[PDB]
């Protein structure tokens, strides 16, 4: 549980902070996971791209 | 208590990505890793909203 769920939730939280802190090229890990971590990662990547477009 | 809130937070991120910055972010006061993710989503939301 700590390695399969806790670790990637912490990593993806950090990714969100990087994005919020203006780094709109932040790496977003785990987009190819088939479980709920993948749903979250794919959601974050769509966010990242949406914010890059909105930066103009 | 892990799967459900992770999907719920993902949906909140999708609302934010689509321009709905009034999305209510659940689970901000949880003490585990879901609380960590919820706080980070709420900070991003607030920064987007204030900027716009
Ligand atoms: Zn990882
Ligand atoms: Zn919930």
């Amino acid at each position: 549980h700590m390695s399969t769920i806790t670790r990637p939730i912490i990593e993806l939280s950090n990714t969100i902070d990087k994005i919020a802190e203006g780094n709109l090229e932040a790496e977003v890990p785990h987009q190819n996971r088939a479980d709920e971590i993948g749903i979250l990662a794919k959601s974050i990547e769509r966010l990242r791209r949406s914010l890059k477009v909105a930066m103009e």
